[PDB]
């Protein structure tokens, strides 16, 4: 009975549909699909295999493609060893990718390195395992000073803490990666390295153009640029994913905390689904048990509101994935028992919120939503409700969609002819559903008499 | 623009269609019909009347028929004649008629003063003018002694504070007066003389044995078994009349505004009907205009929260009704202007009408459309103190009539309601074509979806 | 036991030492002194008896002078006989005050008649028993319209609706009557129609200039220009009177409660006394027992939040003083038991102390809050919640001794000195045992101004007894 | 502008004068002496030199002694090498000390094992490293079967999850180090591995006898039996120490997480301090900078209210002590920074509460920057405290002790003073005070807090200043 969903990577040792199945019963609410690593045909089967097990299972899920997105990286080495820089050493950069890089010099893929970078900025290196400072700019080159020893290796991250980096919205393989996700039909892609309102644009436009414009964009926060940047973002956006690890490398570490809640807080004020995602339960690649540090920090991102956790490496390619989502879903149970309810705006607000109370008032254990977007679950789904959701759907799409949302249980129906027939129907779905019984209060929300986008009619019925 | 309701006692003055209408149009909204006095024939016409008016204007009114009950009265005495009584003596009550007393012993109309009455009781006379305490009881005479001066009448009230007078709340002529009642469709019965519920349940018998059932009974408090009994009074009951005066003669006068405030609160938290109506412009009875202390009285009496008010011989056989008429309204516009509403086992119906008010509040909404069968929502809804007016929706006209009553709601006759979203359509319809709302203006939608009549459990906000 | 208190208009009936011991015993906290009637000797007298009566059972009270204020008044008639008026008729008002009147016309005493009135404006006489509506001006006359019937008398008042009334603030007896107060040492001044802010000042002006500069100023507002400029009066004034009956003929009849309670809503606010007064419980002045409606209206204004209730007629020369004051005191009793504390969600740091002293009180069942003052703000300032408490006023101060008098649920004491704050506590302790309104084991709050002036009120203190 | 505490362990690094001064400029508050390792030498020179630190900058700190504690650990393996132990192999403890223990059997330093453990419980070896299950208990010796594979060596802890070890509250070792404790006058003891409240009383006697009465005992929440009698134990206690890591080992883990909030919600309504301890920012051990777990675990720690947050191998013998104690200190800026009043809104409270929470709340309606607090005990600062005031707590005291311990509570600034003959010469003296600090300036409001007329133990008067 828990509420907050789980995102599961799924990797070649938990693609099968036993050991998807397993997920799912474990806990497993969706699908992610890192193109980070991977080919469409293994993507492709993995989808598949997961389609097939929710066919024949009659278990829900979701499926969400994750792109690898832009990024600035170091290149190779000469006779491929790796080099020690010490601290204090002139180190360069050079953005001529023809060069084979040694200990006083290397080179990077990011053809606006000297463009964007200036005298004085931090260069971090390799998940900032070295920290260098701009002495110098010249031509091709970006003269650096190492501020720390350090053993650098061949293509390692690059990172530019405050700077405006003039990447793409998409790397061409993105872009191929995303076609590909509207082949699929994809529910949800996260669009790596967001930054500003037009990247998330560009991702919308790009669907579009593939049939994918009912395809939710979850944007997925990782440096200062797009902190900065976020309230447009989120508006253009369909979601977020707060990216920790990124942001831990990118701004102030005493501020990745306080970027996560703001961010947590403002897609919940704005009614849009936020994945709290990396350094989750990271020690469960090898171990079978995760550390209380772990447990701790998804517990806290649980309590802070999180529509979803997000597993990466425990479930994907790690030696205990099942245990990492049992353990995972015992901590969503755990937390979620002990939160509660939190109660100009405009209709939907009022009496989504007035649904939600009326609802603790009567001792609801469900609200059923007809809904034909997804809008006014999440509406509902805003003010943590006690009551557990169910949305009542026709369209698949977004049926799957509201799998990541909190506390949601969508169901697709053939048909809802009007708002007594959604009330009939409601009610026999709720008894159907086994998640209340006779004699329970039900509050029923719905859209009467207007087009799509508004949640305006609230009803209270006995089963 | 008033909320509160205005209760109007019509006469061979106010009779008239015309006058009627003047009526109607100064600001009433209830014809009483005090059958204290009068015939068939002339109540008939005044009913006829109103519902030709009515007719002609499409103007919505309700019609209550007030019981004049039983009384206890002193008898004959010496040649028709005044006479005068002494505190402290020995004054005696028997049940017999042929016995004529000016002091020492009377006799009184009521047989068996002497059965039900005690040793200790308080025996009042004349409104209160002369209060003595029963001594003993012996045969047909029971000795009092006088507690205070006072002059004796002829036939005056007699007033037996907790004592139960063991008389039905209906003599023949209150029978065939409710018969006539039922007979002509009446919408409201206000009875007199109740003591007890088992009093409203009488009524509510002689209702229902003559196709009456439908008929709201007002249950007139105006003695202190009444007060004492009001609970079980209401809940027998569909609504309450005030009657402060009466009850200022059983009780001491630093009770009685506690008591109307009491009764009005708790027949507001009952979702009932309450009138307030004696002693509120009376000396426009004589004057074109009302005093300051009646004004203040009314002004308070409508901040209290009661549905509605009634003229009792201003508008009856008072020599400027309409003045009357008019002045109310213009006090009950100016005291309504500046109230606020009121937020509150917990039910569906009460949650979903609270949200509803409290819903509307939040949006400006200028209306609450209620869809209603027996009247019940628009009351629920009306229990808070909407600052929205209450557009109700109804297929039963007895029930359209009986809304009049209630506070700041406007009833409205329809052929059928077939659905949530077809009462969606036609209450958004209705709303416009109203004037009450307009294009823009949100309002609030109420109604019983896939249950029984007497619950209310849907609210939805529609733009016009 | 209750808080509300009367104030009352001493006669002849009433002027004895014995009745106004009684008086007091009834419930009787302030004297009322109606200079409209009475010579100097008399309340000279009426004023020892009750500082006789202070003096010997040891009980405090407190004494208010109501001056006359200026009137517009009709002259004689032709062979002292009324006059019957018809509606319709031509009837005009002169100057020329030597001019006897019949039913045609009257003589008025103010030279200004013609001036203040316009066409169109309304005319009522004798306490609005006779209505009309000027038609004409000419002259030294006002040419009027009679739109009812009515016996026009001798020496009957006159009201204009609406109309602002250019007469001085103060008649030339009431500076010598305020004089008198000031001699006397009156805690109290009720100054009649005040119509504006600048009569306040000469009222206040007028009685600084001889040693009533102490002296707390109680405007009554009467009428319809008096009530539109009430903030500025209020501001200026130290309390306010509710005239209902007054007002009940200058201003529309619907209006004047909600005049009253806008009124007795801003004096709370301002921490500032306010008195309901006329059409109380006239009804007694003939009868033994006050009207049904009386007493809801006495319980109304008393819910409003009124400080105190006056009898004027009932107490002085009724036949019924001591009844009256007797059941004024049950209905204060029986109103103020249910009404319970006004904690607000501007204010200072007197506001959040105060409310805050309330506030504790109440959370720990304090059934008394001691406050020191000197000029008795703190004890207003603490009243303003409405505490279910006692408040209990310590003053080495006479004069804010008796002027607390008047302040719902506020009981003054003089005391000796304060000359700290613990020695406030201490005193202040002994003294809530010693006043018996409080008991061993009972939770106190205690209130006062510490390292500040005598004008603002910073601390709160929490005794067990 | 932090308003949360720091306490430090102080070790190699950190024992000079220099680097005390260093680290209190930083933002050390406390300093915590842990008694697992030193002798009394060595605690009574840092003791010196912090005081010395103290006397000559006129910096307040306070001084805390934590305890070893009892513990059950292995014993001695064969040629002092590791053996191996494999899954699903049984395994035995005994409790015969003389024997030198192999892959199958290994002897245990507590003579209750076999007594206080039953078939099927759980045992931990080597903080949770290798898991056994107890298969039988014969004689002296506790057979178990082992769950994952792992290496067993020499002096490893063992932890049984949900077991009621009868072990003393006190070990030979504690008693004599509290005696130190009491002869150097301590102001804090942090006692280990408390599970009732017997065992908190047992110290307090140990304690009072000689002469350290005054001294604030800490008891430090380990286990499950110590977070089941989590009440008393506070109610017996001057403040608590959540031992996460401990925690850990001995409950589940998804229950550590609430055991801390329940934990810190409960010390504050009691008004007693707290501290969040173990697994902080240990990564910096070894580098200059923590991880964002580890800032994220310190904040919301801090979130969640405790008056303290404690550095344990950071400060004493790592390679960043400046650095560690450095960000925790920003750590704790950046999160009080955002914090807000939490005025109450348990059936009746009292006078205390009453006044406390009125004065705070009367001092945020005036935008009061600072709430000066007399106090001989520190409770009514800490009373102050409970309510997350805005403003910042400055404690007037004449004792030395409670001087000292304020150090420790959240956002109060202690100030010795000589005397306070009254009231009013309390808001004299705490107007000056308040000008004197730089805390408050000429026309900003203070509410000023005290006990007037009444004992110890009572505060009952709140009074608004103007400076």
């Amino acid at each position: 009975m828990k509420k907050t969903k789980i995102v599961c990577t799924i990797g070649p040792k938990t693609e099968s549909e036993e050991m998807l199945a397993k997920m799912l019963d474990a806990g497993m609410n969706v699908m992610r699909l890192n193109f980070s690593h991977g080919d469409y045909a293994e993507h492709g089967q993995r989808i598949q295999n997961l389609r097939n097990v929710m066919s024949k299972t009659g278990k829900t899920a979701a499926i969400l493609l994750d792109t690898k997105g832009p990024e600035i990286r170091t290149m190779k080495l000469e006779g491929g060893n790796d080099v020690s820089l010490k601290a204090g050493q002139t180190f360069t950069f050079t953005t001529d990718k023809s060069v084979i890089g040694n200990s006083e010099m290397v080179a990077v893929t990011y053809e606006g390195f000297t463009t964007d970078l200036s005298v004085g900025n931090t260069v971090l290196v390799d998940d900032g395992l070295i920290g260098m400072e701009v002495t110098a700019i010249e031509g091709n080159k970006v003269i650096c000073k190492v501020l720390n020893n350090g053993d650098l290796g061949e293509n390692k991250g690059v990172n530019l803490p405050g700077v405006s980096i003039a990447l793409p919205a998409l790397a061409e393989k993105d872009k191929q990666d995303l076609i590909f996700g509207c082949e699929q039909g994809v529910d949800f892609v996260a669009a790596s390295f967001i930054r500003k309102r037009s990247d998330v644009i560009e991702i919308r436009e790009h669907l579009k153009a593939h049939g994918g414009e009912n395809i939710h964009i979850i944007s997925k926060i990782e440096n200062q640029e797009g902190l900065n940047n976020f309230d447009e973002i989120l508006e253009a956006s369909d979601g977020i994913m707060v990216a920790r690890g990124d942001l831990g490398v990118e701004i102030p570490v005493e501020e990745v905390i306080f970027a996560q809640k703001m961010m947590i807080e403002k897609c919940i004020r704005a009614r849009k689904v936020v994945i709290t995602a990396t350094q989750m339960l990271d020690s469960m690649i090898k171990n079978p048990r995760p550390t209380r540090a772990e447990a701790g920090d998804v517990a806290n991102a649980i309590l802070d509101g999180t529509d979803a956790v997000m597993l990466s490496g425990e479930s994907a390619k790690g030696k205990y994935p099942l245990e990492a989502v049992s353990i995972m879903a015992t901590i969503c149970e755990r937390t979620d028992r002990v939160m509660n309810s939190r109660l100009k705006l405009r209709i939907t607000e009022a009496v989504c919120r007035g649904a939600v109370e009326t609802a603790e008032k009567l001792d609801a254990p469900l609200i059923v939503v007809a809904t034909q977007g997804g809008k006014s679950a999440r509406a509902v789904r805003k003010y943590f409700p006690d009551a557990t959701i169910l949305a009542l759907t026709t369209n698949e799409k977004t049926a799957h969609q509201l799998v990541l949302s909190k506390g949601v249980v969508p169901q697709l129906v053939k048909e809802i002819t009007s708002t007594d027939d959604f009330y009939r129907l409601g009610k026999e779905l709720a008894l159907q559903s086994g998640l209340a019984h006779k004699g329970d209060v039900v509050v029923m929300v719905s859209g009467a008499l207007v087009p799509s986008g508004t949640t305006n009619t609230a009803s209270v019925h006995v089963l």
